[PDB]
């Protein structure tokens, strides 16, 4: 519904179970009906909303079309949290692709997206074609062992896990799912690049309509395609002092 907050049923209160459960891998305090009603205002922190415990956004319509499949906090096991790679030089490699577009394609579309983060950021992105890179972007479906399904195509669309030495900055995107750039069929892949990538440099989702990363996101695609105000700061938030600068 257009207002679907207020014609939530039984369904929408599980997909909100089923979309932090795919997050944390489990969480204990995500199942439970009373418990997961309080972990509801904690979801919305994820949506970018500056109201927790209302709903008024989007935020259950939106959450059942495939939007997130990297996790918008990180909590993994095996490691102390830190979202920051430890050397002023990265490395990127297309390992698996999708093989409804040509590999020439989903090549070069990371190149644009990790080199409009790449400008703002004590960081330099070279591309390598021998053996391992520091991000691997491969693409599978979600029978490989780790914990959920992709679905098919429909419902969810990645994961991928922090900055660490070997198992980490690295993604995994749905292969059954369909991706574009221009020509439309798919979700595109230069936002959604842009977004998986962006998560491995600690930030989050936007309330502005004019940031890149904004969720509830409605008609009007932007044609040169920029980061925003809104998007330079979530980045001078890493490398200088930390403030919330939006204002009503
Ligand atoms: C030019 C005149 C002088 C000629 C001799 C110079 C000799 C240099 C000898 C040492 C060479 C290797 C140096 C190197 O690996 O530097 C690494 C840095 C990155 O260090 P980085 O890991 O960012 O900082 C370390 C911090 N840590 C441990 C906390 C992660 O930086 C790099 O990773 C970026 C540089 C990569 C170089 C790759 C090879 C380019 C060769 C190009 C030539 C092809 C034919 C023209
Ligand atoms: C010495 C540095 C450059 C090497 C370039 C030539 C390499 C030719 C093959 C040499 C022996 C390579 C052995 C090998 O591992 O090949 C596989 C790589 C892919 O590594 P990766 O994509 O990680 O493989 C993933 C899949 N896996 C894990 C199941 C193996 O795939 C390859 O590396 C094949 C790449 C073919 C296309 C290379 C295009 C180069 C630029 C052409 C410029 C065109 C400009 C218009
Ligand atoms: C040097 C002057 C050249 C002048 C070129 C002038 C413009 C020519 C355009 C030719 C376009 C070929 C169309 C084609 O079938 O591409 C097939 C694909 C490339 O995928 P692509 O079409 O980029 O995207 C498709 C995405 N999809 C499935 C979601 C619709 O790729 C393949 O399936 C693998 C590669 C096939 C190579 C085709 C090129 C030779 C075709 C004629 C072979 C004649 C042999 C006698
Ligand atoms: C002074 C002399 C100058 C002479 C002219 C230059 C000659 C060398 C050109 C090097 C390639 C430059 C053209 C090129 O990048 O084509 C890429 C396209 C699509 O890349 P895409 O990003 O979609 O288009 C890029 C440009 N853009 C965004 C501004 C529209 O690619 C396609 O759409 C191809 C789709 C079908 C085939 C897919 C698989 C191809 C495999 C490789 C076949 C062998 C090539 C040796
Ligand atoms: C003699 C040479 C003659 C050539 C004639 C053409 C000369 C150039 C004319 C203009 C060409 C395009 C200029 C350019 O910067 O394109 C960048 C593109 C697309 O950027 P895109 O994000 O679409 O637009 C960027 C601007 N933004 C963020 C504000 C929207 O981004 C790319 O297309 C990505 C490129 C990936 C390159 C893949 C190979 C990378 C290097 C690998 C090296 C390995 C070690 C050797
Ligand atoms: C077989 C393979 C052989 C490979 C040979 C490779 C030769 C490589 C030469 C590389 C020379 C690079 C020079 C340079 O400083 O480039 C970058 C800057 C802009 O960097 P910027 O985008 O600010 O990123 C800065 C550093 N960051 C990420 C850590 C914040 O640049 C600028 O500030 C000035 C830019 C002037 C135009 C640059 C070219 C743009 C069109 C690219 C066309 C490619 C046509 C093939
Ligand atoms: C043999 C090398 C001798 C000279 C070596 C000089 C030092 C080179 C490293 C300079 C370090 C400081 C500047 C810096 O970090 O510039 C980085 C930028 C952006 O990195 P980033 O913003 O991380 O963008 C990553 C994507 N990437 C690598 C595909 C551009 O990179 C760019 O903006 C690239 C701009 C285009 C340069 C034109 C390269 C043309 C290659 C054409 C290859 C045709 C091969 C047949
Ligand atoms: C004036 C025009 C100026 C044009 C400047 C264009 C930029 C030139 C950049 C050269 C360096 C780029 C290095 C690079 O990142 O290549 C990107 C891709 C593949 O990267 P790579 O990670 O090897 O791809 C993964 C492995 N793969 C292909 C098996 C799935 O590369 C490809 O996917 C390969 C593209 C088709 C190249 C085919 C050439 C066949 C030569 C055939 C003759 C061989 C000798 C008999
Ligand atoms: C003046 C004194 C110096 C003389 C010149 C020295 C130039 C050396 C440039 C070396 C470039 C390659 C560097 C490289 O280490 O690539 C390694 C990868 C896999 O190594 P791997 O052991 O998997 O990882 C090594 C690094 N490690 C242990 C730190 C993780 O390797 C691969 O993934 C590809 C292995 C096949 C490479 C084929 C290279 C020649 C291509 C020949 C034509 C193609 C034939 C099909
Ligand atoms: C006929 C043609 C065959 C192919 C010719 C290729 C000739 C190339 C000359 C220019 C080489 C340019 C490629 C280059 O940058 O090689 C540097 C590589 C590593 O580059 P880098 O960008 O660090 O790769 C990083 C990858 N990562 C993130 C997984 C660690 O460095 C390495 O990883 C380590 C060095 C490995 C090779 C050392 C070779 C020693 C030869 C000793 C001969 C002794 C005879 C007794
Ligand atoms: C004798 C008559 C000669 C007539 C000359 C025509 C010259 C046209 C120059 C235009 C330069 C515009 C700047 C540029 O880099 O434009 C790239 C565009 C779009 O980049 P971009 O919007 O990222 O493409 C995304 C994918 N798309 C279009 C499917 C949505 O790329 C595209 O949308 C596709 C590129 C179309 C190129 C048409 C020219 C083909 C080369 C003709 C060479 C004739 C030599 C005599
Ligand atoms: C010899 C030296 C070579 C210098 C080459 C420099 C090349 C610079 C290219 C940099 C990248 C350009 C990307 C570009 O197309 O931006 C478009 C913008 C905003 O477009 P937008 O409204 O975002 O739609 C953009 C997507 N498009 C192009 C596919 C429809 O378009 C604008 O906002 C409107 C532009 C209005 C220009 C009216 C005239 C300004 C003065 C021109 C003076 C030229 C005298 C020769
Ligand atoms: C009678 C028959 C007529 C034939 C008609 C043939 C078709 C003519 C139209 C061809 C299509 C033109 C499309 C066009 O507006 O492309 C503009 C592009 C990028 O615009 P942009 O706003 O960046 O689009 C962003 C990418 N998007 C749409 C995918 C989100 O612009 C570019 O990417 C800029 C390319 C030049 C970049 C220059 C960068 C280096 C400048 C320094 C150069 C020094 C040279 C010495
Ligand atoms: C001279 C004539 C007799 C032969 C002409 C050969 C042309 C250049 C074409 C036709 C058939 C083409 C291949 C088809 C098969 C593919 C798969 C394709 O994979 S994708 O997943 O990148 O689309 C990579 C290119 C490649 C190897 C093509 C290269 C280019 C290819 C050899
Ligand atoms: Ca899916
Ligand atoms: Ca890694
Ligand atoms: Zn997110
Ligand atoms: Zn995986």
């Amino acid at each position: 519904l257009p207002q679907e907050a207020g014609g939530m049923s039984e369904l929408q209160w599980e997909q909100a179970q089923d979309y932090l459960k795919r997050f944390y891998l489990y969480d204990s305090e995500t199942k439970n009906a009373n418990s997961l009603e309080a972990k509801l205002k904690e979801m919305q922190k994820f949506f970018g909303l500056p109201i927790t415990g209302m709903l008024n956004s989007r935020v259950i319509e939106i959450m059942q079309k495939p939007r997130c499949g990297v996790p918008d906090v990180a909590e993994y096991s095996l490691f102390p949290n830190s979202p920051k790679w430890t050397s002023k030089v990265v490395t990127y490699r297309i390992v698996s692709y999708t093989r409804d577009l040509p590999h020439i394609t989903v090549d070069r579309l990371v190149s644009k997206a990790l080199n409009m983060w790449g400008k703002e950021i004590p960081l330099h992105f070279r591309k390598v074609v021998w053996g391992t890179a520091d991000i691997m972007i491969g693409f599978a479906r979600g029978a490989h062992g780790d914990s959920y399904p992709f679905d098919g195509p429909g419902n969810t669309l990645a994961h991928a896990f922090a900055p660490g030495t070997g198992l980490g900055g690295d993604a995994h995107f749905d292969e059954d799912e369909r991706w574009t750039d221009g020509s439309s069929l798919g979700i595109n892949f230069l936002y959604a690049a842009t977004h998986a990538l962006g998560h491995s440099l600690g930030m989050g989702h936007s309330s502005d309509p004019n940031a890149v990363m904004y969720p509830t996101y409605g008609n009007g695609d932007p044609q040169n395609f920029k980061l925003s105000q809104d998007d330079i700061k979530g980045i001078q938030k890493l490398y200088g002092k930390r403030s919330n600068s939006r204002k009503k």
